[PDB]
């Protein structure tokens, strides 16, 4: 399925997941697509900071559904 | 010499430059401190949008400056 990831800029991309995918999966993800790093990762869904061992679905996260990225600056 | 660098939340990182470091060996410093690759970040300082190729004195950017970072996400 298809997500949508955005930034405090607005900035926007597409991202395929599946709804099954644990949150870990979902940067990893973003990783590959982006080479941005986890743990420099925050992703924020409906008020939520997103926690790495959960997973897309049990958050209720949808189809088209839009996270919010914020960077962690971690190193 | 020192600068800041500040996310749009606050997050803060330092670095050491020199006044003659290009935008692009700047970013590589972010990225061998945050892992974050050059062709991902958006330099900003007070305003004005850091060009790879410029040094950081072209915008008269002294010791303990601040320079603001965002994600391109490219």
């Amino acid at each position: 399925m298809q997500i949508f990831v955005k930034t405090l800029t607005g900035k926007t991309i597409t991202l395929e997941v599946e709804p099954s995918d644990t949150i870990e999966n979902v940067k990893a993800k973003i990783q590959d697509k982006e080479g941005i790093p986890p743990d420099q990762q925050r992703l924020i869904f409906a008020g939520k900071q997103l926690e790495d061992g959960r997973t897309l679905s049990d958050y209720n996260i949808q189809k088209e559904s839009t996270l919010h990225l914020v960077l962690r600056l971690r190193g």
